[PDB]
């Protein structure tokens, strides 16, 4: 569990995300899609793109940031009882886009590496771990679904 301090931490440095939701959303999506080529494959909708500048051009692409971002956001306020809004997520993912729990980690990965990238001052090393551990309570509520469901 995070403890109150920790979870200011938290909400602190994404109430600066909400500023501009579609631009954090954006270069999430693309750091993820970098790195982690495979993961762009999982997407019917976005596969058709092979350059970072073409990725950069997607309305639709910055469209589906500002969708992951804001039920993101919609968890991290619940500080840990987000039951309603995890259980579907996880029933999407698991049986219908058949997302594997290693890639909500890959993701987790972006999203800390953009944070620190557009906000150093609120983003130090104790903001970081903060976010590191409710990315993680994140992952591990949903590896207990997936489980539940027969997928890891
Ligand atoms: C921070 C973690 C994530 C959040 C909050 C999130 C949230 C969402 C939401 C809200 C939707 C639309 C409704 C739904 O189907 O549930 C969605 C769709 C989808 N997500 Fe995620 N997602 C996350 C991570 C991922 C990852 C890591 C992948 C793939 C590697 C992924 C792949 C997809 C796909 C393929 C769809 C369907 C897109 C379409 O055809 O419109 N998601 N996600």
């Amino acid at each position: 569990v995070l403890s109150e301090g920790e979870w200011q931490l938290v909400l602190h440095v994404w109430a600066k995300v909400e500023a501009d939701v579609a631009g954090h959303g954006q270069d999430i999506l693309i750091r993820l899609f970098k790195s982690h080529p495979e993961t762009l494959e999982k997407f019917d909708r976005f596969k058709h793109l092979k350059t970072e500048a073409e990725m950069k051009a997607s309305e639709d692409l910055k469209k589906h940031g500002v969708t992951v971002l804001t039920a993101l956001g919609a968890i991290l306020k619940k500080k840990g009882h987000h039951e309603a809004e995890l259980k579907p997520l996880a029933q999407s993912h698991a049986t219908k886009h058949k997302i594997p729990i290693k890639y909500l980690e890959f993701i987790s990965e972006a999203i800390i590496h953009v944070l620190h990238s557009r906000h150093p001052g609120d983003f130090g090393a104790d903001a970081q771990g903060a976010m590191n551990k409710a990315l993680e309570l994140f992952r591990k509520d949903i590896a207990a679904k997936y489980k539940e469901l027969g997928y890891q």
